[PDB]
């Protein structure tokens, strides 16, 4: 199994014990890591934060420290939108001079390919024709990577894509058999799945649907999503689960109503590290529980959530991660991805579980305790 761990280039403007760099990624911890974000001028891929290249160059080093270890970096983002994918993949030219750039940017700051995070073809402002023109994008990457492989003699560029979890943008973004050909890897976005916009308490990741799921709402859970994704021309050995160390948190219209879809007025406070409206760390998560927060256990989804005063929150823990590993397996999925490493209790003084509790569950419940962990020759 894969261990994908995606690192994230504004955790270090973190306060205190939140800020997050490379160094503090443990090399032994994931099978690949990505780097969120980078972006796009004139067709050509970009840096983002001034310290990039500085922040690339210690990424990447620590491959120096595990000789498995592979690198991707990620561009585009949610801040990112479409309009620059648009635009890139609108012609065959354009699209040349965006993969051209990619081959020389990855090579330079020496990553071992591109993970496409654009979301998504078709959908929030991308027209219908993205759906087709990021199959071809996609294949002319992958091809392109192979030649350039050959021409000097160093290992193939991998291109993978973090693609949605809602089935009406899988539909209108997606040639699923097609971009599965070509993609090494598909980080399926199973998260996110519930949220304060929707005016009730749910859950960020459940594995199953709870009963009250009507409709649509009942693929709202990583197992149809996944079945969805496989069932629909993806091989299971290339999907890859995605699992959050984070949760999202509501403001509760009444207190004592504390069950899932329970009525909800708004998003819940920002967290005092993460500083993000409605989201939760999994360290900041357990600083809410230690401050008194009752824990529930949602049953039928296999996911934690708590509760204080007005505030609910739906996420993932140590007991969740391992139940949706076990799933994984017996569906015989590529493995897992991690969004993200900077938001596990990675100092382990939150939680009191260890250093990176929720990522160290995934790699001991997918077979890599024992996983070479040796600097390269
Ligand atoms: C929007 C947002 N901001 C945050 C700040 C801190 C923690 C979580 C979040 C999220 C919610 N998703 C996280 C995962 N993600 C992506 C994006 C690309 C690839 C994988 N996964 C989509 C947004």
């Amino acid at each position: 199994y894969q261990l994908t761990c995606y690192f994230t280039n504004w955790a270090q403007y973190r306060p205190g014990l939140g800020r997050f760099m490379p160094d503090d990624i443990n090399p032994c911890l994931c099978t690949h890591l990505i780097y969120a974000f980078a972006g796009m001028q004139n067709n050509e891929i970009t840096t983002i934060e001034w310290n990039d290249v500085t922040l690339y160059q210690a990424f990447n080093g620590l491959k120096n420290k595990n000789s498995q270890l592979k690198t991707l970096l990620a561009i585009g983002g949610w801040n990112f939108g479409t309009a620059p994918f648009t635009a890139m993949v609108s012609t065959p030219e354009n699209r040349q001079t965006f993969i051209t750039s990619v081959i020389k940017f990855l090579r330079q700051y020496e990553f071992d390919g591109l993970d496409f995070d654009w979301e998504y073809p078709g959908s929030r402002g991308s027209p219908p024709q993205d759906k087709h023109l990021f199959t071809v994008l996609v294949q002319e990457m992958r091809e392109a990577f192979e030649q350039e492989a050959k021409q000097i003699n160093k290992p193939r560029l991998m291109v993978t894509a973090a693609v949605a979890a809602g089935i009406s943008n899988i539909q209108s973004g997606y040639e699923i058999p097609q971009l599965s050909q070509y993609l090494d890897y598909i980080h399926v976005m199973t998260y996110d799945l519930h949220g304060s916009w929707e005016g009730y308490t749910g859950e960020n990741s459940p594995l199953y649907k709870y009963p009250t799921d009507t409709g649509s709402n009942a693929y709202l859970n990583v197992d149809y999503v996944m079945n969805y994704w496989k069932d629909n021309g993806a091989p299971a050995e290339k999907l890859i689960v995605g699992f959050p160390t984070y949760g999202h948190n509501f403001i509760l219209s009444n207190p004592s109503n504390t069950g899932i879809g329970a009525p909800t007025s708004g998003a819940g406070p920002a967290g005092p590290y993460a500083k993000e409206s409605g989201i939760w760390a999994y360290y900041e998560i357990c600083t809410f529980l230690k401050n008194g927060a009752t824990q529930g256990w949602d049953a039928p989804q296999e996911v934690p959530y708590a509760y204080q005063g007005n505030v609910w929150v739906g996420y993932d823990n140590v007991k969740s991660f391992d139940i949706k590993a076990q799933w994984l397996k017996h569906n015989k999925f590529g493995g897992a991805m991690v969004w993200a490493i900077d938001l596990d209790d990675f100092t382990g003084t939150f939680c009191n579980q260890g250093k990176f509790p929720l990522i160290s569950t995934l790699k001991k419940a997918l077979g890599l305790q024992s996983a070479s962990c040796t600097a390269p020759a």
